[PDB]
């Protein structure tokens, strides 16, 4: 048993809810929250901007030190940093950004990072301002992630479309 509430079960391991991931993280304090990161860990907008704002910019301060030491992530890659006030850990995962012309085949590689963690609270990778089709992102998630993933979908309209179109 875990503390996640109100989720619809899609598969053995994947769960979904219409929720603000920031508010969900604050309530649950999961072991791992996933950030929709870019390779520079510049948390300006989308899910990353919202998570970073909720940490009072401490996520960005930690991230800048990480980049100064290690250099940028790979598209499809990840790093584990603090979860600050939201979670124990934040898994910063870089899905391909269609609005920058990145290979959508890298979305599967991105989701493979989730398999290193037994339970995660996550957004749909490459959705929102990253420009991918969220229906596609959910299919790749279900067909790639084997650990237990709790997906938060901010937009109620999109949530209902994801559920009603799910195969
Ligand atoms: C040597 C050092 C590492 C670090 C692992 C923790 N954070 C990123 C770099 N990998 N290989």
């Amino acid at each position: 048993v875990n503390s996640f509430s109100g989720y619809l079960k899609l598969t053995d391991n994947v769960y979904i809810k219409n929720a603000d991931i920031v508010e969900e993280a604050k309530k649950v304090k999961p072991t791992v929250v996933v950030n929709a990161a870019n390779v520079y860990l510049k948390h300006g907008g989308g899910v990353a901007g919202a998570l970073n704002k909720a940490t009072n910019n401490a996520m960005q301060v930690e991230s800048d030190d990480y980049i100064a030491t290690n250099g940028p992530l790979k598209v499809g890659g990840s790093c584990v940093l603090s979860g600050h006030n939201l979670a124990k850990h934040c898994l910063h995962v870089v899905g391909p950004n269609v609005n920058k012309g990145e290979d959508i085949q890298l979305l599967k590689s991105a989701y493979e990072n989730f398999n290193q963690h037994e339970v995660l609270l996550a957004p749909l990778l490459s959705a929102g301002i990253f420009g991918a089709d969220p229906i596609h992102s959910l299919r790749v998630c279900v067909d790639t992630v084997r650990t237990n993933v709790y997906l938060a979908v901010f937009d109620k309209n999109l949530y209902d479309k994801l559920v009603s179109s799910f195969l």
